[PDB]
RNA sequence: GUUUGGAGAGUUUGAUCCUGGCUCAGGACGAACGCUGGCGGCGUGCUUAACACAUGCAAGUCGAACGGAAAGGCCC
């Protein structure tokens, strides 16, 4: 099951001596819930192909986000095109505290609890790419470890080891609960 | 050490991105005004003229400091 969003619908027109030729443009974004989302923008002279054009480009964009538990690994702040959107990571049960570009990639990210704040252009297509962007410096932990050559235990906080531990439970329980 | 904590929307253009102001959704009050109005608990009430003030009260008490004797009391 894949959650689509479609952000944004924007009625745009070339000029030609007869007139103006209107156009549509979708923005839309095409996620799993399981941490992969993919970001799409379609454009078609009816709103539906416009739609269409963008899941499909969105699918061809998937990427992983580092999801330690349902939260994201460590705060952020990623910028695109003057949009700047700061990530900041939440205890379990604050919800998702975004805006409603950033919402609608990160719901479908499956980000559960976050803080994200939109700090430059409102523009909802950079707004999106720019929350992209933060997405992408996120790091996990097994790969800061790797990337020092030091132990796990070594450098990432304690407290972020045991939600990862509670959350590997979870994911063992689902298994054990749906293989039966 | 460390989680207890940040949401945006409209409006410059034929269309676009940016910059940038304006406006709105929230909360608060020693409040006022309009419509409406059942009860109770607990608070609260001149923000203006430190303007002017009828009337009654808001500082007395001690006979174990004192001479005394108007009111009571008791004794002729
Ligand atoms: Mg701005
Ligand atoms: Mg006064």
């Amino acid at each position: 099951n894949y959650i689509e969003r479609v952000v944004s619908i924007n009625r745009v027109s070339k000029v030609v001596k007869g007139g103006r030729r209107f156009s549509f443009t979708a923005l839309v974004i095409v996620g799993d819930g399981k941490g992969m989302v993919g970001v799409g923008y379609g454009k078609a002279k009816e709103v539906p192909a416009a739609i269409a054009k963008g899941v499909e480009e969105a699918r061809k964009n998937f990427f992983r986000v580092p999801l330690i538990g349902s939260t994201i690994t460590h705060p952020v702040q990623g910028e695109a095109a003057a949009g700047v959107v700061m990530l900041r990571p939440a205890s379990p049960g604050t919800g998702v505290i975004a805006g409603g570009a950033a919402r609608a990639v990160l719901e479908c990210a499956g980000v559960h609890d976050i803080l994200a704040k939109s700090l430059g252009s409102d523009n909802a297509i950079n707004v999106v790419h720019a929350t992209v962007a933060a997405l992408k410096l996120l790091q996990r932990p097994e790969e800061v470890a790797a990337r020092r050559g030091l132990p796990i235990e070594d450098v990432a906080p304690a407290g972020m080891l045991k939600a990862r531990r509670e959350s590997e439970a979870l994911a063992a329980a689902a298994a054990r609960e749906g293989s039966a």
